[PDB]
């Protein structure tokens, strides 16, 4: 769950 | 990130 | 980690 | 938010 | 040290 | 039943 | 067992 | 391996 | 802690 | 991993 | 946590 | 709070 | 010695 | 006490 | 190991 | 736990 944390 | 969802 | 809080 | 990223 | 158990 | 421990 | 007590 | 990190 | 084994 | 140093 | 049931 | 895990 | 008998 | 001997 | 922690 | 260190 996230992905990179650049949109999340 | 998040766990798997059983806490959150 | 998590953002902000501002969308998250 | 999420502490170290160890326990989350 | 570790990290999340993820990738270590 | 538990987990590691580490965070529950 | 118990952690901090936020959730249990 | 390591166990539950609880003391390792 | 350990992995594949490919790297450690 | 790591723990208190007196051992690892 | 937990044991074999006959208490827990 | 368990003991050790060997009761609990 | 032993801490609380939690770790050993 | 003792862990298991791996250990001590 | 240990016995009941009279003698040890 | 452990005695006084006396005889362990």
């Amino acid at each position: 769950f996230x992905x990179s944390x650049a949109l999340l």
